[PDB]
């Protein structure tokens, strides 16, 4: 009855990049307007909400690159 | 009944940026508005929320990279 | 009955990066408006919020990377 698992991933892997100037970015929305209305909020076990936002982002990464490598072993 | 498991990832693996400069960058929106309303909140268990906001963001990390490796084993 | 479980991840990855200047950034948000009302607020258990806000943020870390790595075993 004897089980055996061996688990030997062996990642040589390279994820790169090569920019030669990240440049002129503007970043100018004209101005955004949000407008919410309610009598009541009722809100119970493990409730998650944003109600009303405006929100503005720049990222601009200069190499975000991603390696998201989410891994799993189970038994019985 | 003998049961073995032998978890080993090798892992050499290189996430890499070369960027010659990081430029010239200019986050400016403009003047935004927000407005939010209720009579009542009633939050219970574990609720999380952000009811009314205005959030502007730069980031520019220069190297951005990311290597997330999020991982479990579980067993009988 | 023997359970033999080994764990021996051999993690010899890097994450990288080479900047040749981090460049100019002008983070310039024109003025921003807020405005949130209720005539009542009522929290219970483990709530957790932000109920009106204004924020503006210039993070550049300059070679901001991120290796995170949650990882486990669990049994029985």
């Amino acid at each position: 009855g004897s089980v055996q698992i061996v688990y030997k991933p062996v990642d040589l892997s390279k994820v790169t990049s090569k920019c030669g100037s990240l440049g002129n970015i503007h970043h100018k929305p004209g101005g955004g307007q949000v407008e919410v209305k309610s009598e009541k909020l009722d809100f119970k076990d493990r409730v998650q909400s944003k109600i009303g936002s405006l929100d503005n982002i720049t990222h601009v990464p200069g190499g975000g690159n991603k390696k998201i490598e989410t891994h799993k072993l189970t038994f019985r």
